[PDB]
């Protein structure tokens, strides 16, 4: 278990945040492996990749996901210049993020359409401070807890449809969660 911040743990680097409210916790494994427990928790994010992730990297995840509420299993990261948050949804709880949102086409990957929106953030936090910036979503129909994400189909069909990426900053597979509870282990490689 650690405090909520990043770093690099068996090779693979780790991101950990949260809001102070309490309710999670964040462990490092062996390998690519971490787990989250959580319990009424508030605002999180965490897991396991790269720092700086690429525009084609294969991201293989394995393992349990199981939220009681609010919460995402994701290939997350972000870019800068433009700063985007971007997020490959593989499964989520009792919403899905690209609720309300505005559709920006279909992209199918590793097994299941995807369906693509684009959504912003305004004045919230980031890599870089507050700021106003877009998020990109692929958001898997057929859901999982294990499998393979071949990135390039995705940042080329957000490319394709205007939704451009800067320099990558850090790629991982996350669990996110929002005033929820549940646990999951998941290994990343
Ligand atoms: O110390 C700073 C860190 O706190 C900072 O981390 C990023 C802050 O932005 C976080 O993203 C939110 C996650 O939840 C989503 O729903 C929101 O739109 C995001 O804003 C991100 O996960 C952290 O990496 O990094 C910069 C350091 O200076």
């Amino acid at each position: 278990t650690i405090q909520p911040g990043t770093g690099y743990n068996n090779g693979y680097f780790y991101s950990y945040w949260n809001d102070g409210h309490g309710g999670v916790t964040y462990t490092n494994g062996p390998g690519g492996q971490f787990s989250v427990n959580w319990s009424n928790s508030g605002d999180f994010v965490g897991g396991k990749g790269w720092q700086p992730g690429t525009k084609n990297k294969v991201i293989n995840f394995s393992g349990s996901y199981n939220p009681n509420g609010n919460s995402y299993l994701s290939v997350y990261g972000w870019s800068r210049n433009p700063l985007i948050e971007y997020y490959i949804v593989e499964n989520f709880g009792t919403y899905n993020p690209s609720t309300g949102a505005t559709k920006l086409g279909e992209v199918t990957s590793d097994g299941s359409v995807y369906d693509i929106y684009r959504t912003q953030r305004v004045n919230q936090p980031s890599i870089i401070g507050t700021a106003t910036f877009y998020q990109y979503w692929s958001v898997r129909r057929n859901h999982r807890s294990s499998g393979s994400v071949n990135t390039a189909n995705h940042f080329n069909a957000w490319a394709q449809q205007g939704l451009t990426l800067g320099t990558m900053d850090y790629q991982i597979v996350a669990v996110e969660g929002y005033f929820s509870s549940g646990s999951a282990s998941i290994t990343v490689s």
